[PDB]
């Protein structure tokens, strides 16, 4: 009781090719449904949509949410990382938790005294076998404060199963963690544990110095030939003929290449300028989506894509990318100024543009009496010969996701971007221990429903040891970098207004340094 | 008040029957039901659908 | 679990008293003691459904051999009911005492399937049923040979908050209850 | 003519799921049927009642 359960170890340090990091933060803990379980479907509803049907259970437990970056890296540091390395991969992960306390609450006549009940407890555990429905990879708010000095409550916990409208199937499952071992914990006593990642491809945080169509030499010509003439051109007469030619520096467009662009999914385009968009509500109808088991759901953010082509800064994919909201944003119908969009001009290097056709192809075989057929392609799969780059990550973005334990998975690279694993870090869950109120003087068959409402709190931290491939480029010309513009601004960046609320100016990318293709 | 637990270590004679035909088993029927089995209604009360027996597997006399 | 006092730490006598009226068939004689006990003689208290199932479809018979028991994290609450306004805090310096009967000198209470077993469920909580036994009786009167016991006569690991208590026992030989049907 | 046989040694990943609710299983329905299942009619011809799947046990995603 009279001894700290540890020190506040929160720093960023660089010893060379590795980087260690940790962030201490203070949390709180509220009970839920008075330690009771629940069932959820079109109940505390919305009305009727096989597409908005669900089935799950709200449990009296809580969990941790730190699958983002602005939670482990202060801005500046992140920057440091960006301008010097090409890629990185997180290897080690530690976890500490301490300085627990317990508070009770008596609300008498509106007058409520809050003292502590040092003798109460809690219990937490981990799932190293991943038998519990994974909850992360959904970017649910309530992540560790992007900021360090603020404090927060731990979001309750609830999962779902295979459902059929407002009813469940037989195969639907139902779990209860009260079935799992858990290091019990009383005040003053500490708890920590440790895990280590496994092998993963360093997410390449850089752009390309060339595009798939300009990888050849401009001073020469391919020693091959290609079709350049279907008809004669020598006067005023048209006849069937065949003119073949090589590929020159002036006809680069036709030169035979060796590789192929990446996969694609056409999407409707939209403008940041309100008046340039058609006047029709197509948010849900003209939207790109897939059909599964009758429930039609959107396809966001969809595959890896390019936001727009050159100078189309006015447009972006309908639901092809990420979006962020400056601090102080609410739940619905907010405008474009309370948000921030993601620019993906960095991939025009190799991947197609969402609002663009993949390309054209033919539908028939012509003859002297048959016209040359030509169709379009807005849907595209992959073939041998393609190469692409997954979605880039953002500081205010997600970090990794749980690879579905299945028999078939392909280039499991998540769509929101990040890292996947067959055995991801674990989920840690905690709850306030139940403590009943004054029970009757005689017996009563039924269980109890009266308890002392209370809550507990404390501070925690996490260590992350990563790997990084420092740059070796000998580009002579000075590359681009990330910096806060040097002009004068009333409110600094990543500062806190005269009120203490901490907000970010813009979202941040990583594909800044240009490495050769 | 407080919490408690109990450990129980048992013994079990696993089956050796070579009956060819597929025996019977215990399972939650596969049709769709509004309230799952051994689940907890939207209120948190936990109830059982039916009682459960053990004489399921058929062994030779 | 939870723990309530009883009869303000007082004993009692029971027969056609806090009654029913007249039936040599519904006559009884016993004593309500300020003590409480544990009730876990059921199965839904040790096996979640699914698991039980697992057991069923694969084995023919079984028999429980070992049995451990742990008990901890004790706390003590007091209660002052002033003007309807009652503050509940803790009195970390109070205590309790428990024991076991390895000689079976106390009237056995189980084997009666009395409600109040450990919650078939794990997350709920419950109170411990009070305790009372009976003797050889004659209507509303007892006989000379009728007995009367008082556990306050038995050693008991005393217990204060923060201090734990546990013990262990092991079954003996028993015929595996055959959980299967017959083919003829 | 003559007789032959074949031996097959396999591997298997036993379940570790802690789902609380009783899953589904495969069983011959318990009602009464004139001709047993996977039995042989009074003539000796051996026939199967339905085809059989394997995706029965539900594991978490």
């Amino acid at each position: 009781v009279g001894n700290s359960s540890g020190n506040w170890h929160c720093d960023s340090t660089w010893m060379g090719d590795r980087v260690i990091t940790t962030s201490t933060r203070t949390w709180a803990l509220p009970t839920y449904n008075n330690h009771l379980y629940k069932q959820i479907s079109n109940s505390t509803s919305g009305g009727s949509s096989n597409d908005n049907a669900y089935f799950g259970y709200s449990t009296p437990w809580g969990y941790f949410d730190f699958n983002r970056f602005h939670c482990h890296f202060s801005p500046r540091d992140w920057q440091r990382l960006i301008n010097n390395n090409w890629g990185f991969r997180p290897k080690r992960l530690s976890f500490k938790l301490f300085n627990i306390q317990v508070k009770e609450v008596t609300q008498n006549e509106g007058t409520k005294t809050i003292a502590n009940n040092l003798t109460s407890t809690i219990q937490v555990f981990t799932d190293s076998e991943y038998q519990l429905p994974y909850v992360l990879g959904s970017a649910h708010q309530g992540c560790l404060p992007p900021f360090p000095a603020d404090v927060f409550m731990i979001p309750q916990y609830g999962y779902l199963t295979l459902n059929n409208g407002s009813q469940a199937v037989g195969r639907s499952s139902f779990y209860c963690l009260e079935y799992f071992p858990s290091q019990m914990l009383r005040t003053g006593n500490n708890f920590q544990f440790t895990y280590t990642f496994e092998d993963v491809p360093f997410h390449s945080s850089y752009a390309h110095s060339q595009s798939l169509d300009r990888l050849m030499n401009p001073l020469i010509d391919q020693y091959l030939y290609y079709l350049s003439r279907t008809q004669t051109t020598g006067g005023t007469t048209n006849t069937q003929t065949l003119g073949f030619s090589q590929g020159g520096p002036n006809t680069m467009a036709n030169q035979a290449k060796n590789w192929l662009p990446g996969p694609c999914y056409r999407q409707q385009r939209v403008s940041k300028t309100s008046a340039d968009n058609n006047n029709s509500e197509y948010s849900w109808t003209g939207a790109t989506k897939y059909h599964l088991n009758g429930r039609d759901s959107l396809v966001n953010p969809g595959p890896a894509m390019a936001s727009h082509k050159d100078d189309e800064e006015k447009f972006f994919p309908q639901s092809g990318v990420l979006i962020f909201g400056k601090q102080g944003s609410e739940k619905t119908n907010v405008d474009i100024e309370k948000v921030m969009i993601t620019d993906e001009e960095e991939i025009r290097t190799t991947n197609p543009v969402a609002t663009e056709q993949y390309g054209s192809v033919s539908t028939n075989l012509q003859r002297g009496n048959r016209q040359a057929a030509t169709a379009d392609v807005n849907t595209q799969g992959v073939l041998p010969g393609m190469v692409w780059q997954d979605r880039d990550v953002y500081l205010q973005g997600p970090i990794w996701a749980k690879i579905p334990h299945t028999d078939g998975h392909f280039h499991p690279s998540p769509l929101m971007g990040g890292f996947g694993l067959k055995h991801p870090p674990p989920q840690i869950l905690i709850k306030n221990t139940p403590v009943p109120a004054d029970p009757p003087t005689t017996f009563n068959q039924s269980k109890l429903n009266s308890f002392i409402t209370q809550y507990s709190t404390g501070q925690v931290s996490v260590e992350i040891e990563w790997e990084l491939q420092k740059e070796n480029s000998k580009r002579w010309n000075p590359e681009i970098q990330y910096t806060s513009n040097y002009y004068k601004s009333t409110s600094v960046d990543f500062a806190v207004n005269t009120e203490g609320v901490y907000s970010e100016p813009r979202p941040i990318g990583t594909r800044y340094l240009t490495r050769n293709l």
